[PDB]
């Protein structure tokens, strides 16, 4: 054409990377193969899965929590599958139609087809029309992605063997469902169904869900997921062998053989980067041997003037504001400034009631570094604003290096847990120390006071604990 | 007995102050007449106002949103207003039967009854039991608290012209209600009767309710209360007279004379320090004109020994962290430490829905002060998480110092700004520059993105807007 920039791949590392990149001045396009902009998280991951959450949640206070505070009624509130369905896709729609507005604000050049490299300057587009276009570019970033880990010997038919696509868009509750892997996407989808009434058993590999988690983190999430959801969970559970039968899976198991028998199977053991079709073999642009990317600290790859950004890189976790984060450094750096994300403090959240957010350090590393550390915990059963409103689950963790009172890793459990780890984050990005948190005024009441006091707990004592 | 220090008044100010205290090392007594701990706040203040906003706002969704997301038969949901009222009281009572729980724990010495000035060193105490003592101490730290103001000639009689305290405890909702102050308590209170079917009309003397937050502020709340609670308001208007009728009231009202006919009138047009029955006068520790206690940068009073916290004092806003936070200063300035409060990172929340959450100054302020300022506003309808579940309103707007970047005043309107400005108000404790927080990595999809958005319209541009 001839472009500064091209960026194939539209999700949050691509189109955040586009708009950046344009905003800086360059010349840019953007290539995306799906129909629709904002990729796996706008489409079928982050926007769904918190719009499916939050109608369910809705739902189970309705049956569960509404009398104890005067309501009457609650047990006659019914869930409408296919509205609850068609919500979520007017949510999805209202967001994604948005980024193509955002493309269009920023001059963005926009190409709806499949990116493939010719050479490392420049890229085929097979387009949807059937169209062939060469674009001439002078850097390129590579943000394609990831997909769904298929287990081999039962592949995803997305009618009963389900992906996490599968899952968020059943028509009707499951009876039965088994979720393979017990992370945060299993945990989450395997939440929204049992909420509908479906009888969830999640089968996990590791000896506990969650196994990147401290172990009270986890046992505050699992226990209520337990006593509210009524999941099941089988852990240092290996799956051997299944079968789709058409209509239901038959799963076998052991820990010692056993059978497990359900209308539906969600399979979330793990995603993979994707680069198919990308032709990065052409132009020799080294992978490590899961698939990934090999970038350097200014997300360079191998191959002179081709970067890469996201979930296909070999950094940090597959979340969408780490890829976000590194579309805008990224597009910094080609534009000659000095861009950099820090990987030490990137929040991760999972969306079930309550919510649980982490960033940091948890103890489980800081004991295999042999870092001596001191543990400030304030739970929020003694918090005035959880007490208030009675939604006393979990609590806040705070852990500092015992010898600086730096605050190295902070983990939350409670319904906000979302939104408050901002605060953390802030805190950890500053290098502060739990006296710095600890002093500052907090509204009250408010569920933060309890980061308030977990940071007391570490320089001093709390006070309402 | 001896004690090193005696604290008047177990409110936050005074039962922090206590705790903190005791926790330092010194023989600490705190002396309350109202028969149980927690003063206004946890009484008939804060906490009965959240517990009920909450059940309220539970019950307003289902019969105004259910549908939206698929759910229904929200329609049929019903308020019990006697077991919401039970449950308000459950929650009071877990609250301030968990402070008698921290004095027992830290050795307060807990005396119940009212407190009064002998001598700058000596406080008599008239027990609740009709048994008089008299406490010689080293210290004395009065956190006497406030008190509605009343209306010369409407005096209360918590049956139909009602203060805070009596509109907490109604037994069923009137049909009608005015509410003189548009300011939080007023705005707070109106909403709880309002949703639950009440007719409120809010008399406000001000040009607008809130007449302290920036008038795009109080347009986005005002707006949200007249569409959802149906709330009517009438601003730039005097109460001139009344009459109560017993079982009502006649209100006479200008702006033009006219007469408004209410079943319950809630008078929260302020609230005054409280020092009745202290004795003050015998000591002579100074008071301004408006009856506050006044103190010096060490919370110290006029009379050496003898200090002043929290709503009864001519320093900050009547809020319960302000009093919290003067109360542990105080105690560690009494022990040799050095304690202080930062005046100007104190925030304010309103807990309607959506709420309202600010810190630092307003723009109306700046403006008055001739600070040249740059503002960064990004709206909740650009929001990953307000749109993925469909809770849009509102803003977060930040204003910045338009020649260092530096954070001056952040004030949010969202359904969760409550819990979003501890992130604001850490960053403005640290100085922090709208790059320092736009920089920082924000979990997606949570709504603290639009205050990293916020301050990328400040120092760059936003991404998503
Ligand atoms: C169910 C689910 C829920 C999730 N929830 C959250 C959450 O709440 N928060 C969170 O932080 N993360 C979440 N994630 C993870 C999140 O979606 C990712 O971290 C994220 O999308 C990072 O993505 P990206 O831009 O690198 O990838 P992308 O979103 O995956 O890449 C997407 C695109 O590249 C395109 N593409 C690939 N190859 C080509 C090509 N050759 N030519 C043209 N286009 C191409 C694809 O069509 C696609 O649109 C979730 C994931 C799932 C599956
Ligand atoms: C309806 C309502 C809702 C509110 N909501 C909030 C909110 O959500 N957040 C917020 O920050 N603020 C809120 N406030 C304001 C908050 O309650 C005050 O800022 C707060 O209580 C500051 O108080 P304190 O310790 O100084 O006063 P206190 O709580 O008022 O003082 C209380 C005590 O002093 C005792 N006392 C007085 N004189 C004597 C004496 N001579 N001897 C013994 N005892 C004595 C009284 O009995 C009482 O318990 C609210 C107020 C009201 C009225």
């Amino acid at each position: 054409n001839p472009y500064d920039v091209v960026v194939i791949g539209g999700g949050p590392g691509g189109y955040v990377a586009s708009i950046k990149a344009a905003q800086l001045g360059m010349k840019t396009a953007c290539v995306e193969k799906r129909g629709a902009l904002g990729g796996t998280c706008l489409n079928v991951g982050c926007i769904p899965s918190k719009a499916l959450l939050h109608a369910t949640h809705l739902y189970h206070d309705a049956h569960a929590n509404f009398a104890r505070y005067g309501l009457m009624g609650g047990e006659g509130v019914t869930m409408d599958s296919a509205k609850m369905q068609q919500q979520k896709e007017r949510a999805v729609k209202g967001l994604t139609g948005g980024v193509e507005y955002l493309f269009k604000k920023n001059k963005v050049t926009y190409y709806k087809g499949e990116g493939s490299f010719e050479t490392a300057h420049s890229i085929r587009v097979n387009g949807l029309d059937g169209k062939q276009e060469m674009l001439e570019t002078k850097k390129t970033i590579i943000a394609t992605g990831s997909e769904p880990t298929e287990l081999p010997f039962l592949p995803f038919d997305e009618k009963v063997v389900l992906s996490s696509t599968g899952a968020l868009a059943l028509p009707r509750v499951p009876k039965t469902m088994v979720v393979i892997g017990g992370g945060v996407i299993g945990l989450e989808l395997g939440s929204v169904w049992a909420r509908l009434g479906a009888e969830v058993t999640v089968v996990e590999f590791a000896p506990r869900c969650a196994p990147t988690l401290d172990e009270d983190v986890t046992n505050a999430l699992v226990g209520a997921l337990a006593k509210n959801e009524k999941m099941k969970f089988m852990t240092s559970t290996k799956v051997v062998g299944g079968t789709n039968n058409g209509d239901s899976v038959s799963l076998e198991v052991e820990g010692k053989r056993e059978t497990v028998t359900c209308e539906a199977l969600l399979v979330s053991v793990g995603r993979r980067p994707f680069t198919g079709g990308l032709g990065l073999d052409k132009i020799n642009v080294a992978k490590n041997e899961r698939g990934f990317v090999k970038i350097g600290d200014h997300f360079e790859t191998s191959i002179p003037d081709v970067y890469a950004i996201g979930d296909v890189v070999d950094k940090g976790p597959m979340l969408a504001h780490k890829a976000e984060d590194e579309g805008v450094a990224c597009a910094e750096i080609l534009a000659g400034k000095p861009g950099h994300v820090n990987y030490g403090v990137i929040p991760a959240v999972i969306y079930t009631m309550p919510e649980v957010a982490s960033v940091g350090k948890s103890e489980d590393e800081l004991k295999k570094e042999g870092v001596a550390y001191k543990v400030g915990k304030f739970p929020f059963n003694a918090n005035s604003r959880a007490k208030a409103v009675s939604t006393e689950d979990g609590f806040v963790k705070v852990l500092v290096d015992k010898a600086t009172d730096r605050i190295l890793g902070v983990h939350i459990v409670c319904t906000t847990a979302g939104e408050l780890i901002g605060e953390a984050c802030l805190a950890m990005e500053y290098g502060a120390s739990s006296e710095d948190v600890g002093r500052t005024c907090h509204a009250h009441p408010t569920m933060s006071e309890a980061l308030k006091e977990a940071c007391m707990a570490l320089f001093a004592k709390t006070i309402n604990f």
